[PDB]
């Protein structure tokens, strides 16, 4: 199966949440795919202070049961902060470290000493092949006899790492595809279709060309945000997609697959 | 006064602080200076998980009022998470915001609310242009009214800005000495001149080099790790500068902003 995670950007309310819900159960019931539910309890880093946060948490959570509960689905949420891992990982099937959190130590050994999947993501400023040192620190957590960060090792021990592109210049990121062959010699790779676009005069219309790329270079997974009505989305409405998008995608990187 | 801030990466022992502390003497009391010492109480994304981590928030405090009542000095320290920040800003006179967390609003808020100095570190991956918003999280918390950040309200309510660089394709990083006048619009800067050299040559060298450029262009301050030992700390040993070293660049940078 190829892994893939998809929702909305932040807990905007439990009726929006069902809705989206709803609309992938299509991609949820596929056999070629293993299906993750994604969203975000808290959005830690938004431009203003009266800017759309989430229900944090507590609450956060409980409305993520609520989805596993009514629609079977597996969760994934991020982690920002110390003390959280433990609580998220009783509700949350994968737990993801952001991007700009990606070498921080004690965050990562937190999240692996859970039973849950740990989705590293790449952050924007790093060396692919340095990406090895953020796995390594989540297999010694879960096994301390390993030395040496592979594929199999963290495919057998639930540690991945995520791309979604890398700083190119002020403004804009760019997909070094490359990054996604020198990952994968260290554990599976997700590719992040919908936070990979920025460019000046971002544009979510590149996240299809993008992912079919990504697909034939090869890959485990996609993660892709995802909204009923992205133009009344709380946050990051430009760049999520609407669930006939994402099928579109989905269909594209299973054609390719199938090819190889 | 120019702002010196110098000290050594993480706090070894207090014998080690005492002897750079003594070191950096001539420093603190140079009349054209306003001097503050740093030292981070723990170091959150060290490549090992064996690597020296520091001795803790209230440890690392105890031993930075040592250096406070021993020495006299003002005290700088980093802190990471937002329960951090009221205790610290008891013994520091300023508190950091690490350049990867440079977009952390709860961070950024709960120091704010404290009475220490705000020195926001840019992350290698922001736009200068995007710090405003950074500032502005910080000034409303201490002013409400405050509807822009400028030099000069900035100034007024202690919150500062720190250039460190920026990521120049893998494992690089270029200082865009524009950067330097686009922040200074937003608030007072601080050049980091140790953290922003990384080169991909398999170098401190550098440090005084582009520290000259950054006091040619107009800065407020300057930011140097700085040890008694280099080749024996415990991070890193490659970056930071011995204290004579620091002191002959602090002399040519006080020597070019004569001049302006």
């Amino acid at each position: 199966k190829s892994v893939l995670i998809a929702g909305p950007c932040v807990i905007e309310s439990l009726e929006n949440l069902r809705s989206i819900a709803t609309k992938l159960q299509p991609l949820a019931n596929n056999e070629r795919l293993d299906f993750y539910f994604k969203a975000s309890f808290d959005k830690a880093n938004r431009t203003s202070l009266e800017s759309y946060r989430g229900p944090g948490l507590e609450k956060g959570l409980e409305m993520l049961q609520t989805i596993k509960e009514e629609f079977g689905y597996k969760i994934l949420t991020d982690v920002h902060e110390s003390y959280q891992a433990s609580v998220a990982a009783k509700v949350a099937d994968i737990l993801q470290i952001p991007a700009f959190l990606c070498r921080q130590t004690d965050l990562i050994v937190e999240v692996s000493q859970t039973n849950a999947i740990v989705n590293i993501k790449k952050g924007q400023f790093m060396n692919p092949k340095d990406m090895q040192y953020s796995v390594l620190k989540a297999l010694k957590t879960r096994d301390k006899s390993i030395q040496s960060p592979t594929y199999e090792t963290a495919l057998k021990n639930g540690v991945w790492l995520c791309e979604r592109g890398s700083s190119f210049g002020y403004g804009n990121l760019v997909v070094d595809m490359r990054s996604l062959k020198i990952m994968r010699e260290f554990a599976p790779v997700i590719f992040d279709a919908t936070h990979s676009v920025q460019m000046p005069g971002g544009d979510s219309s590149f996240a299809p060309i993008l992912a079919r790329a990504a697909a034939a270079v090869g890959i485990d997974g996609l993660f892709a945000e995802t909204h009923v009505d992205p133009k009344n989305a709380l946050s990051d409405g430009a760049n999520m997609l609407k669930p006939d998008e994402l099928e579109q995608l989905v269909t594209d990187m299973l054609k390719i697959q199938n090819l190889f």
